[PDB]
Order: structure tokens, then C-alpha cells, then sequence
């Protein structure tokens, strides 16, 4: 009777169908990816491998059931992003927008003339996807004692440092703060750098916005490297004054949506035009000198998250730019 | 899984087709050397041997890579300065503006007629290069963990002085301005004349930027020493009024560019000035009455960095000086 496991725990309803201790071994090796990718680490999911699933494999977060689906191994997750990505690698949208090619398992001779790597099998549908699912789920890991717990870790590299942002920060301050960050994924691998940052320019500035976007300067050189295929910024779409002239002009201290939004019509007439989108890919970049990249960010959660942004105040200094147009219009 | 560097560490992609013992220890040579250099310890760059390197090397910055090539030792890196100096030694620049003489490895013959010592080899050039990169790439390393530890480091030197620094202006204080003095490389060898300057100084002004000039002045035998090639400053030239009549005057206390900018015409007009730069080879010496030197920095960051400076306030007193001349005009 007395169980007493406080919050539960993360758990993989895997099919015993597949189940290997290999997957375990996986889950670990996706655990400290995490670690490595996104400089964050990852709790133990939990392998639970459900006897009877006829393939089928649920995710419960503690426990909400995030994902089901029957993992038949007929299909491939395969996401290239080469030219060849078709409907035969039908590109389908999770919930945290991770984009998941599922392709014929046996139309792998097409995978072959690109990063046929990718073609994931069981095994690696099962981490990929759940890559797709939980660490694409982001953010909602970065808790109290998370973050205290990382403000452990480290005390080797300073420990003042560390200890100034405790004394004169707190962690409601970094806790927000590192929340944002997360929201662009930014690996955090360098956490100091960030530190360093704020524990000078945090002591004067009371912006949470502006305490993210200059640190996101000042981790430029990251940010450039996230999206700097093949040395230059790829695929730069600028977005100005369309916005500025209501929306910052509109800008109350409600932080509401309100914090910017004109009207519900201001906001779909700029979906709207969203829908002609700048990029016909998705692939980025949102070039635009915002603070409030936040709500472009909002702009593109309607209904094209898909897309990354950065501001311009976050461009590469002098940084060759595949600059390759404008929004037609995001006037009205 | 627990994988736990927390910040990571820096690492060189090496090709293993060079890689000897022989550079782990030359790095351990450059790092003492840094200290010696510029008075500042190197933390250790991890030799990352890459098996398969078609010579590429590559430099991570925990872990942005902050430099690609092919080391072919086919080239040499030959930074005599030299008159020979010419195509057959390009002057190539790397993002620091290091200037790296690009030269045919075979035409050592030219190199023979002068300073043929720094005709880098392979061993060399990965040391040099890296200089030219990492050491060049100063103030980064200016952080927390090092200022402190350099402040607990000479205890045995005062320790009251240290202690006083501690105890009248702190961290914040002093971190600041030695990441200023860091900007113009200054080497800090004699931490004490700084320390013993700014225990008086700092604790009556306020101002960061007199805070550094003030030191600079009292470093200023240093800063001779860096530029008087042959027992004086070398290639002296003017810069004056022009900037005063508007920037001066347009002092805003807002720190931005505006703290002095007119407006980009003014900065751009200027810069077209600077084509017609004082020193046809760039090799100094802006000497200016400027606090506000660093803006005059600005002025040559674009495009120009490769140019020293020194304010006319940290003039070699009576110091024999070659002045070579003045801007022909900055004025507009």
C-alpha cells in the first residue's frame, strides 16, 4: 500500500515486441546526447515493455500519454532534408513540431543517394523518434532543481562566479532567464558564458527580454553555428517595419498578447501573409531586429513553427549571409 | 551517460597525420609563453589527433569551431614584416586580424634575406597559427575564475594591496577594467603597477574608461615599449580636431555608438578618410588626445583594426617620436 514514488516518474511503453536491453542502453546513450547536443542532461526514461503491445509503443510523462502509435518496422524515419524528400518520406508534424519522414522502409535505394544514415530502423526509430518527442520537448525539463542542480555542477569552475549569480541574481532570475533560452534551443554547453554575462550585465538590466537576447548576442557565435550551413548564414529572409509601425509602436507593458497585438486581424492578416511564407521550404531564418522576436516567434507558432528566427541585433557581424529575400508583404 | 564537464573544455581536431607528443608540449610551450607574453596564463588545448585528417585542423572553442584548414606544409606562415613582404608572402587575415604571411614554403631563399627564423613549418605553424587565433583572440579568457585566481595568485606580494583592491573595489571594478586594458593586449606582467595605481585612483574615479587611461598612463613605459622600435615610437601620425568638432562635442552619456556617432554618414565619412589612412602599411601609430580612444578603435575596426593606437594624453613624455605625418582629413 505504501507507495510512494512522490511525482512519478517518465515511462516508454515499448513493445515487448522489440524490447532489448540495447534500447535501454539507447535511452542512455540518448540521455547523455542530450547531455552532449543541448548541454542538458536527461532524466532515465524508464523502459516499460509492454507484453502484448502489438508494436504499439506509449509515451507517458509522468504519466500523461504524450505518444502512441504501433511501431511497424515497414516504415523508416529519414529526415535528410534532401532535395528527394517526397511524399515517400512524408514529412509528418508531432506535437513538438519535430518533423518525422516517414518512408517507405523499402524505398531505401532513394535514401542512398543522400544521408541514407538517417534511415532509421526500430532501433533508431524508437531513439529518433523519441529524440522527436522528448527532447524536442524542451523547456519543460528546466525546473528548480534543475537548474539549482547545474548551478551545483560547475563549482569547480569558479566556484565565485557561480556563487555571485546566487548572491545576487537568485534563481527566480535565472531560472526565467534559462527557461528562454531553452525556447530556441540554444545548447547550453558553455553555461559560463552565459554566467559571465549576467552576472554583470543582470546586476543593471531588469528586462527579461533584453537579459535573453543580449546573452543570445552574446552567444552569437553559437547561435551563428546552429544555422551556418556550409559557413554562411543559409537561407536569411528579412522581416521589418510591416511589424514595427503597430506592433511596436503598440507595445504596452501588458504582457499579454496584447503586449503587442493590435487585434486578432492584425495578427491573421499577418498569418496571412505568413502563408506566403518567406521561406517555401520553412528553412529559416527569420531576420528581424526584434526584441519581440518573441512574438514573431508567436507569429510563427501560427502555424509555421517550423521556421527558426533570429534578430538583427543577433546577426553575424559582417558574417557572410545567404540573404535570399524579403517577405513580399507583412504590412497589413 | 554521466557525462559531467559541465562548461567543455578547448580542443584541437589535429590531424593525426602530424600529431607527435612534440605539439601537446609546444602548446604547453605556447601556454607558458602566453603568460610570459602578454601576462597571462593559457588554460591547456586538448590535442584532438583526428585520425583522418586530410591535414584539416580544426580549433573548437568549447566547442564552436572557430577555425578550418588543410595544413599543408607546402605554405609557410612568415610574418617577418619585412620589405621582401609581397604576394609571395600573402598577407592573409584571420578573424582576430592576425595577419598571416601565406608563403610559398619553397621560396625560402627570399625568407633567407631576412628574419627567415619565423618561416613556419608545420610544427610552427600550428603553433603560430594558433597564436595568431587564440592568443590573439584575448579578453575572452578574461573572466571570473581567472581575474580572481590571478587575485589570489601574488598574495605573497602584498597581501594587503590585493586584499585592498578586494575590499575597496571588488570584482566588478576590477574585472572590468582589466578587460579593458586586455583590448589594446597590454601586457600584464606587473599586475602590482595596476593594482597599485587603482587602490588610490579607483577609489575616488568612477569613470571606466579615465580608469583605464588613467592606467594606461601609468603603464606607459610598457606601451612605449611595445611600439618604439628602435628606441622610438615608431611611425607616428596625427589624428585630432576633426573628431573633436562633432564627436567630442557629441558626447551623449549613453554608452552606445551614439555615445559619440553623429550619424553613420559622419562614421562612414570618416572611415573613407581612413582609406586614406595614415600609415600606407598600416604599422601605427594612432596617436590621439582621446579618452575616447576607443572609439577612434571603432573607427578602425572598420576597416582597419591592424593599426595600433595610443592616446596623446599616454604621449612618450619628450620620447623621441617618428612622426611621420597626419591625416591628410577626417574632418567630414
Amino acid at each position: 500500500q505504501n507507495i510512494s514514488p512522490g511525482a512519478e516518474p517518465l515511462i516508454l511503453n515499448l513493445s515487448s515486441n522489440i524490447y532489448s536491453s540495447d534500447i535501454t542502453q539507447q535511452i542512455e546513450v540518448m540521455r547523455w546526447n542530450f547531455f552532449e547536443e543541448s548541454g542538458i542532461p536527461l532524466p532515465k526514461i524508464i523502459v516499460n515493455p509492454v507484453k502484448n503491445n502489438d508494436s504499439a509503443i506509449e509515451f507517458l510523462l509522468y504519466q500523461e500519454s504524450i505518444y502512441k502509435d504501433t511501431l511497424i518496422d515497414d516504415t523508416v524515419y529519414f529526415e535528410a532534408g534532401h532535395a528527394e524528400i517526397s511524399f515517400e518520406f512524408v514529412q509528418e508534424k508531432l506535437s513538438t513540431n519535430s518533423i518525422v519522414y516517414k518512408t517507405n522502409k523499402t524505398n531505401q535505394q532513394l535514401a542512398h543517394l543522400t544521408g541514407m544514415d538517417v534511415y532509421a530502423t526500430t532501433n533508431d526509430k524508437i531513439t529518433f523518434l523519441l529524440k522527436k518527442l522528448v527532447l524536442s520537448n524542451a523547456k519543460e525539463f528546466i525546473g528548480v532543481q534543475e537548474t539549482r542542480y547545474l548551478m551545483d555542477i560547475m563549482e569547480r569552475k569558479y566556484n565565485e562566479l557561480v556563487k555571485e549569480l546566487q548572491r545576487q541574481l537568485g534563481l527566480s532570475k535565472i531560472v526565467d532567464i534559462l527557461q528562454r533560452l531553452v525556447e530556441e534551443n540554444v545548447s547550453i554547453r558553455d553555461l559560463r558564458t552565459i554566467f559571465e554575462t549576467l552576472i554583470f550585465w543582470s546586476t543593471k538590466e531588469k528586462d527579461v527580454v533584453i537579459l535573453c537576447e543580449y546573452v543570445r548576442i552574446a552567444l552569437r557565435r553559437h547561435i551563428l553555428g546552429r544555422y551556418s550551413v556550409s559557413g554562411t548564414l543559409l537561407n536569411v529572409w528579412l522581416i521589418g517595419s510591416d511589424i514595427e509601425n503597430e506592433l511596436r509602436e503598440s507595445i504596452r507593458q501588458t504582457s499579454s498578447g496584447s503586449y503587442l497585438n493590435i487585434s486578432p486581424e492584425r495578427t491573421e492578416q499577418i498569418i496571412g501573409f505568413l502563408k506566403n511564407i518567406m521561406n517555401p521550404t520553412g528553412n529559416g531564418v527569420i531576420l528581424t531586429a526584434l526584441d519581440i522576436r518573441r512574438y514573431v516567434k508567436k507569429m510563427i507558432e501560427g502555424s509555421f513553427p517550423s521556421v527558426p528566427v533570429l534578430s538583427f541585433q543577433e546577426v553575424g557581424n559582417n558574417i557572410e549571409l545567404k540573404v535570399l529575400g524579403t517577405v513580399n508583404d507583412f504590412r497589413a
